[PDB]
């Protein structure tokens, strides 16, 4: 960390700097089919009509 | 030259010309990526993030 290059003061070893909680975000698909077609709401398991 | 032609006799020695105190250039180059990109200000030798 302070190390590479440390000359000719104050070495010491690695791990001496503050570090960053935040994050980010790359690439995403845009979401297209998930949002797109009609709901049908219905209170069994298998639905039939002719 | 400045000896020739005598106007009508007496005449000066070389280095009888006033000029002008000032420096100039006709170009310079053309310059972008110093103000383009954001800014990070960062204290430390180093910084990590997640």
């Amino acid at each position: 960390a302070v190390n590479q290059s440390s000359s000719v003061e104050v070495s010491s070893e690695s791990y001496e700097t503050i570090f960053s909680q935040r994050i980010i975000r790359d690439l995403q698909k845009e979401l297209v089919v998930g949002a797109l077609f009609e709901e049908l709401p219905m209170s069994s398991k298998i639905l039939t009509m002719l």
